[PDB]
């Protein structure tokens, strides 16, 4: 046992090192979208740019996932990060529509993440993922939702003009 | 009853005083530790000064509680500060193995006082301890485990040039 | 084919995938080295940061390489990143001396990818390796090695101690 | 024989002169482009900066190789700089297609220069022509290439709108 340990699960510890997999997951999906958007053939790169940012926050919650798992006295385990779902992304519709699913794939494994510490007690750990992870997502989702009812109302997937002008109105220029 | 009380249960105002009595004693212990590393036959004048700040936060743990208790209309009650349990300290790893002892101790019963809240049904005293104590105890409980593992490399109790570096290098100068 | 393709053979777009997915594996690890070092018995703060910055390093030379293929008219291809070979990893010695492997390792691919940039007359791929990898990678183990040779000097593994001051003094203060 | 002439092939010298020559075509072709987006008819004023940019660009890279010619003991030789193939360039898309061929067309004369370079055993002009013009070549070739794919998205030819949104939002406002 951890000198500091104290209420902290064993299954609780085994979930948080499942989530930060999940993180890295989602890091790398991330990062497949911003190569995608990069592409000469793609060419929209304020998207490529907003996956790429994407890629380096869901990097940065696996992280702290890491601390919280040492601070609590559970022991990080690794393992593989599997490669994304797609190749390619289709068109900004496609990878947006693809990105909200991973936004609620993340929210729902912090949901029941939270339903386990509830289960266990661990008020600690309910607060770490209600201050650092629940409202984000909340946002994060809102902002993907928000993008994708503006890539139909811009006529997506048809229409290239639409599909233009999202990369330089919606997205922030970089 | 008091005219701002809503939602408070009798049981949650007295496990405050409680709380409130185990952090004035928390900060008296850490008191002592201060004044031992201060004596001239010690001589471990960083050491002492991490103390003695531990015993001023803990004084101010103790004060947010008084507020805390009035804020939701309970009453202050005040019982003696039981001296430390030692009136010396042996040497910095023996210290610092008491310290994390009375750091779980005071997590201990904050979680105690967080079950009860939850029985009561009482979210904003719940939030309070999420808020204000129980990640500070976490955070706590880690940077004193940190330093034990690192007394121990450094040959603590026999080595005293290992006591001597970690009073340099591993507590704030003061 | 790509209408920004020139002189870019299939064997060497291929090549720089397998790269890329190497920068990403020697990511991981560093990530691994990281969080063993943050952890409470082992608590060697310093290290561990010097390994976060070194997987955040090899994040970016990952990002570099996805950037490469896209200018040059190739196509990312992703694929696991394997997990790291241990779980733990000793101490400061052990894992510097597995970081002066991964580095060599790494080094041979590229040294490896410029033999066959050479083979296909690539001279631009050739000098975005000499320009943007060859010399980081000989000046990190070159960094390594002069660790090595520290920490063997202080004691280790036996001298706790001199595992102490190394985090002290050579690794930058964080 | 130069007093400085070291390692110097005639074949080089030769090559660096019709490399010069080149350059100052493409500056041409590109003056060409700028002023047919400048006429009252055409009338995408930034574009028609970009084109001139690129003129200026060109110019300078023929007037790198002059001095170069002369720090290697060379003597520069002089040709006609021969007018553009059109004296009308169509539109966004035409021209970008033309500037993309050209581009093309320097790089594949500068890895001809390196070829010949290495066949006579020159470091220096490999080293010139890697440091100061494939990488450059390589990053002009990729934009031109994701401007064409956002013609094309924009509905280039008949699309007159998106033609229009191109010269607003892609190119640098002048
Ligand atoms: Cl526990
Ligand atoms: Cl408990
Ligand atoms: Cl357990
Ligand atoms: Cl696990
Ligand atoms: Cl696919
Ligand atoms: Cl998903
Ligand atoms: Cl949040
Ligand atoms: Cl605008
Ligand atoms: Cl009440
Ligand atoms: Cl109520
Ligand atoms: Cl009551
Ligand atoms: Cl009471
Ligand atoms: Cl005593
Ligand atoms: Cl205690
Ligand atoms: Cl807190
Ligand atoms: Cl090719
Ligand atoms: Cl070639
Ligand atoms: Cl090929
Ligand atoms: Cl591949
Ligand atoms: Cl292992
Ligand atoms: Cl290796
Ligand atoms: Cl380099
Ligand atoms: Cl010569
Ligand atoms: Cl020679
Ligand atoms: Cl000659
Ligand atoms: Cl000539
Ligand atoms: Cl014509
Ligand atoms: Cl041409
Ligand atoms: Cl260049
Ligand atoms: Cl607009
Ligand atoms: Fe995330
Ligand atoms: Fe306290
Ligand atoms: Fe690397
Ligand atoms: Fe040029
Ligand atoms: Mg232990
Ligand atoms: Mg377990
Ligand atoms: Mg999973
Ligand atoms: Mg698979
Ligand atoms: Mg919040
Ligand atoms: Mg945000
Ligand atoms: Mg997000
Ligand atoms: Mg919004
Ligand atoms: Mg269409
Ligand atoms: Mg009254
Ligand atoms: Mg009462
Ligand atoms: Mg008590
Ligand atoms: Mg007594
Ligand atoms: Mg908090
Ligand atoms: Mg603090
Ligand atoms: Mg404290
Ligand atoms: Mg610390
Ligand atoms: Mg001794
Ligand atoms: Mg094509
Ligand atoms: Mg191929
Ligand atoms: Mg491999
Ligand atoms: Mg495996
Ligand atoms: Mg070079
Ligand atoms: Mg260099
Ligand atoms: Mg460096
Ligand atoms: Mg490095
Ligand atoms: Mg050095
Ligand atoms: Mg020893
Ligand atoms: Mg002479
Ligand atoms: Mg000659
Ligand atoms: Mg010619
Ligand atoms: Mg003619
Ligand atoms: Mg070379
Ligand atoms: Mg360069
Ligand atoms: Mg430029
Ligand atoms: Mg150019
Ligand atoms: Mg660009
Ligand atoms: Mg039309």
């Amino acid at each position: 046992v951890s000198q500091v340990r104290q209420n902290y699960h064993s299954d609780c510890e085994a979930a948080v090192n499942r989530m930060l997999n999940l993180e890295l997951y989602a890091s790398y999906t991330y990062s497949s979208m911003y190569a995608f958007f990069d592409r000469d053939d793609v060419a929209l790169h304020n998207v490529a740019e907003f996956f790429k940012e994407n890629s380096h926050e869901e990097r940065e919650h696996a992280e702290k996932f890491m601390k919280y798992q040492n601070k609590r006295g559970g022991r990080v385990v690794l393992q593989d990060i599997k490669k994304p779902e797609r190749d390619e992304w289709g068109n900004t519709l496609e990878a947006m529509q693809a990105a909200l699913q991973l936004e609620k794939t993340v929210n729902q494994a912090l949901l029941d993440l939270h339903k386990l510490a509830t289960d266990k007690v661990d008020p600690h750990l309910c607060d770490f993922l209600e201050s650092e992870y629940l409202e984000e997502q909340v946002k994060d989702i809102k902002r993907i939702g928000d993008f994708i009812t503006n890539l139909k109302r811009l006529g997506l997937p048809e229409n290239g003009m639409g599909e233009y002008l999202f990369d330089k109105h919606s997205v922030k220029e970089s």
